[PDB]
C-alpha cells in the first residue's frame, strides 16, 4: 500500500527531522518542518487529530506524545490513499526529490562560480550544521563518532563520502583512547573535502538536509576565500585553510611526519609501518590568534630526475624534506627547489628530518646550511619524532598565511 522507493525517501526525511536523535518526531520539529514545507504554522488541533489517528490505527505509533517512524510512514500512506498525495509530495520535493523519487540534480549541486586560485571553505552556518549533525548521532555522548555511529549518520546518504577504517581515522585527529573520530577530526575531514571537492561537500550536505534545516541553498554553507590586495570591504575574506605539499626522497621520514600532526605523541610512529597510504592529513593550529587548518600531502620521490606534475608542485607552502642523517638525501631537495620552486612565488621551507640521529655530511656540493643562504631561504629546520614538538607545523601554516 506504499511504494518501496517512497519508503526510502520517507525514511531519510524522518532521520533528517529527528533533530534530537531519539527516533521520535517531537512537537517542536514537526511544527518547524511544517513551516519549511508549507510556510504555515502547524495548528495545535490538527496535530492532535494526527496523533489520535496514528495511535488508534498503529501499534506503538505514538511514543511519549511523539510520532515514531512507523507512525510517520503510516500517516503519509494514509495521505496518499485518501487523495492527498500533494501533501506528501510537498514534503518530498522540499527534501529534494523529483517525480521519480530520486534526488534532484539542481538540488544536490547548485551552480557555484569559483574563480581560478580562489579557495572554498565552510561558512559559519556550514560549520554550525556539521556540529549539530555530529551531536545528533553521538548517542553514547563520548564526544566521538564510533564506526557504528558514523554509519548511522550517513544512512541518509547513498554512501559515505569517505571510508572510516582507511580514511577519517588515518587522516584526521582522533580520540587517543577509543580511536574514534572526535568532533575536531569530524570538522577537519569536512574542511579538507570542502577545499579539494566543493561539488561533493554540497552534495552530501543536501542528503543530510542542510537545505531544509538552514532553510536556504547549501551555497550558504560554502565560503569562498581569496588572498587579495588591501581592500576596505565589510566582509573579511581572509583564508583559513592552507595546503602544504611535503616532497623529498623515499624513507626520509616525511610520511610519518605528516601522520604525527594528528597525534599528541609522535614517538610511537618510529617503528610503526603504514599499511594504508594516506594522501592528505589535516589538523588545526593557531596563527596569531585566528584558527588555521593545514593540510599535509606527502609526495615521495623515487628517482632524482623523475618529473613532478604541476598538481604536485602547486600548493600554498612547499615543505622540502631531506634526511639529515643521510649524505645522499639533500641532493633531491636541491634539484626540486631549483627546478620548480626557485623561480616560483610559493614560500618554501627546507626540513632536515631525523635530527635525533647523528647529523651527517652531505655528498652534494653545498651543505643545507649555506644552500639556504645562497637562495635567501630561512635556515633548515631540524625535525624529529622523538622531540614531540608541533613548532614546525605552526610555521608551515604561518608561511602560507603571510608573505613572502
Ligand atoms: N630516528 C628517527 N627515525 C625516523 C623519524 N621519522 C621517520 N623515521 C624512520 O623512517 C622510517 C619510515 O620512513 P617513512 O616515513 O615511511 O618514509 P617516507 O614516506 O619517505 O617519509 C621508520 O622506520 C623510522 O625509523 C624520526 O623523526 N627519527
Ligand atoms: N510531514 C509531517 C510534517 C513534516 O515532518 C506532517 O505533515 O505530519
Ligand atoms: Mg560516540
Ligand atoms: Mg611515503
Ligand atoms: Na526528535
Amino acid at each position: 500500500e506504499l511504494t518501496s522507493a517512497c519508503k526510502k525517501s520517507l525514511v531519510r526525511i524522518f532521520k533528517i527531522c529527528d533533530i534530537d536523535g531519539d527516533n521520535l518526531l517531537n512537537d517542536y520539529e514537526l511544527n518547524l518542518f511544517q513551516r519549511r514545507c508549507f510556510n504555515t504554522p502547524l495548528q495545535p488541533q490538527i496535530l492532535d487529530e494526527v496523533k489520535a489517528v496514528i495511535q488508534k490505527n498503529v501499534p506503538d505509533g505514538i511514543y511519549n506524545d511523539a510520532v515514531t517512524l512507523k507512525g510517520f510512514l503510516f500517516l503519509h500512506c494514509l495521505f496518499i490513499q485518501r487523495g492527498r498525495n500533494e501533501t506528501t509530495w510537498a514534503v518530498l520535493r522540499r527534501f529534494g526529490y523529483n517525480d521519480q523519487l530520486e534526488m534532484c540534480q539542481e538540488y544536490l549541486r547548485p551552480p557555484l562560480k569559483i574563480p581560478p586560485g580562489s579557495s572554498t571553505e565552510l561558512s559559519h552556518r556550514g560549520q554550525q550544521f556539521l556540529i549539530a549533525v555530529f551531536e545528533r548521532y553521538d548517542r553514547d555522548g563520548d564526544g566521538a563518532l564510533s564506526p557504528e555511529e558514523h554509519k548511522m549518520l550517513f544512512s541518509t546518504c547513498p554512501a559515505a563520502p569517505w571510508s572510516y577504517s582507511t580514511d577519517i581515522r588515518k587522516s584526521c585527529p582522533i580520540n587517543e583512547t577509543t580511536g574514534w573520530v572526535t568532533l575536531h577530526g569530524w570538522l577537519c575531514r569536512w574542511t579538507l573535502m570542502t577545499l579539494i571537492d566543493v561539488v561533493k561537500t554540497m552534495e552530501y550536505l543536501a542528503y543530510l538536509g542542510f537545505n531544509v534545516h538552514e532553510n536556504d541553498s547549501q551555497l550558504a554553507a560554502i565560503h569562498v576565500t581569496r588572498e587579495r590586495r588591501i581592500d576596505l570591504a565589510k566582509r573579511q575574506s581572509s583564508r583559513s585553510v592552507y595546503k602544504c605539499h611535503v616532497i623529498g626522497p623515499k624513507g626520509s621520514g616525511k610520511t610519518g611526519m605528516c601522520r604525527g600532526f594528528l597525534v599528541e605523541d609522535m614517538h610511537k610512529l618510529i617503528g610503526k609501518e603504514f599499511k594504508t597510504n594516506v594522501v592528505n592529513c589535516i589538523n588545526s593550529v593557531q596563527v596569531y590568534g585566528q584558527e588555521k587548518h593545514l593540510i599535509l600531502r606527502d609526495i615521495d620521490v623515487r628517482h632524482a630526475l623523475d618529473p613532478l606534475q604541476p598538481q604536485e608542485v602547486n600548493c600554498d607552502v612547499a615543505c622540502l624534506v631531506y634526511d639529515s642523517s643521510n649524505p645522499r638525501s639533500f641532493e633531491y631537495v636541491a634539484r626540486i627547489y631549483i627546478k620548480y620552486y626557485a623561480e616560483s612565488k610559493i614560500p618554501v621551507m627546507i626540513v632536515g628530518t631525523k635530527c635525533d640521529m647523528d647529523e651527517r655530511r652531505q655528498d652534494y656540493l653545498m651543505q643545507p646550511s649555506e644552500f639556504c643562504d645562497k637562495y635567501k631561504l630561512l635556515p633548515p629546520h631540524l625535525f624529529s619524532l622523538k622531540t614531540n614538538k608541533k613548532e614546525l607545523y605552526t610555521k608551515l601554516a604561518t608561511m602560507a598565511a603571510f608573505p613572502h
